[PDB]
């Protein structure tokens, strides 16, 4: 199976058995000069033009890979199977979103500024670095970035020109919805961008458990099965909060987790970050089932 095939990290598209990605917090991460603290189970289905010659055809091999990736961002969006595209009772909610997070992992890919992984894809970080010097003069360190530099609005429409190809379809999709530009900012750096999917990611869960537990409780019986499957999820959890939510508070000094999370998406607002992760026992104790034990008492 190669060739970038409809997505897998949060299960199959419907109506498929499942084979759900998760994410890998590697421990080997206590230096300065790696991506980020667990990988998002999106940068691990990313879309490959064959990343098992010359940089003017390097360049296609990617402006491509980021068309197809895009646009099987759009099914598994569309249809509602991606973990963050979920509702509950223009384009796809979340679709952009992930878009931008797979354009990032790419400059980062092509750049080597990556978190080392897959080997077939981290093996090319090699095959780029190695092609632009017998592309362009100096000797260059940052040579290789230079020249992104002056391709990134090629790829951004390797972006721009997918959604396009949609329109009509299901018109007012000018390609611009996602931004007219690629992503920057506090994006501008990996380990944010997973960072910030992986609270985008949780919130819409949390708020995905309210809304069963809510809808399921109108003592004992089911507002308890569905409870427990709740302290469940940040039993798992706790461990990838704390992971990243350290690596983020160290290396950019002075910041704090919760409000890059809350400051990026509707869903966190409504959640307390320390608060559902807190660290003494006796809270094991008072609130079996976290901020919800309102809700499941």
């Amino acid at each position: 199976i190669r060739g970038c095939q409809s997505k897998t990290y949060d299960g199959k598209i419907f109506p498929g058995k499942g084979g759900e990605k998760q994410w890998i917090c590697k421990d080997t991460i206590i230096h300065g000069d790696t991506n980020g603290a667990c990988i998002p189970p999106r940068t691990q289905n990313l879309c490959v033009g064959e990343l098992w010659d010359t940089k003017e055809l390097l360049k296609e091999k990617i402006k491509n890979a980021i068309h197809k990736e895009t646009e099987l961002l759009y099914e598994y969006h569309d249809t509602g199977t991606a973990i963050i595209s979920k509702n509950d009772k223009g384009l796809p909610k979340g679709f952009c979103h992930a878009v931008q997070r797979s354009f990032i992992d790419y400059k980062n890919m092509i750049l080597g500024t990556s978190v080392n992984i897959y080997e077939h894809i981290g093996k090319l970080q090699e095959d780029i670095k190695k092609i632009i010097e017998k592309g362009t003069p100096q000797q260059s360190t940052e040579n290789v970035n230079a020249w992104w530099k002056g391709i990134e609005r090629e790829m951004w429409d390797a972006v721009r020109c997918a959604i396009t190809k949609i329109n009509k379809k299901n018109s007012i999709f000018n390609g611009d919805e996602c931004g007219v530009s690629p992503p920057t900012g506090n994006d501008e750096d990996q380990s944010v961008s997973w960072f910030k999917e992986w609270g985008e990611q949780f919130c819409i869960e949390r708020l995905r458990y309210e809304q069963n537990i809510r809808e399921a409780c109108t003592i004992q019986g089911a507002c308890k099965r569905k409870c427990e499957k709740y302290k469940k999820y940040i039993s798992e959890k706790k461990q990838e909060w704390d992971k990243q939510k350290t690596k983020y508070e160290n290396k950019y000094v002075g910041k704090s987790a919760s409000d890059l999370l809350k400051e990026n998406y509707p869903e966190c607002i409504s959640a307390n970050f320390d608060f559902i992760f807190n660290d003494n026992i006796e809270y094991k104790t008072y609130y079996p089932y976290g901020d919800y034990s309102s809700i499941c008492s």
